């Protein structure tokens, strides 16, 4: 697909097997969903910064599916106000920006 | 120009007339810069909102310039740890992400 910006740029994707909403979000180095249940173990792993560091749970290799693409990245698990598909999957699913 | 998203997509920006680094991120409504000066008429702007909603200038209007693409966009004007050029200024320049 092509994307143009004037809406924020949400996508339904499928990730360990549950459809979810997620936002394309060049400005976010890794890719986040909460209430998804993941399986397998995880790494925990710090992120944020502002008022402390949040505990997230990063699971590596994990099947996802946006626009028909199948591929498999990192996804990490934790509180997040919205779903964020970062460069990390970005990258995985070719996806550029162009102008 | 296309460009990948191995790395952040930092991008070299004449905003106002002065030479500043900023991140194209389709995560943000709006472009943000710190520590540069606007002329004329400005509108305190509360932005954010997570932890509490910070303070900004908002300028109309504002000459930028992106890989030798002159646009006109809203320039707020206040603290940020990266410069930010969002959706705003990305439609003008006419940029999608494609995959
Ligand atoms: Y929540
Ligand atoms: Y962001």
């Amino acid at each position: 697909p092509q994307i143009t910006l004037w809406k924020r740029p949400f996508v339904t994707v499928k990730v360990g097997g549950q459809l979810k909403e997620a936002l394309l979000d060049t400005g976010a180095d890794n890719t986040i969903f909460e209430d998804i249940n993941l399986p397998g173990r995880w790494k925990p792993k710090m992120v944020g910064g502002i008022g402390g560091f949040l505990k997230v749970r990063e699971y590596d290799q994990v099947p996802i599916e946006i626009a028909g693409h199948k591929v498999i990245g990192t996804v990490l698990v934790g509180p997040t106000p919205v779903n964020v598909i970062g460069r990390d999957t970005m990258t995985q699913i070719g996806a550029t920006l162009n102008f």
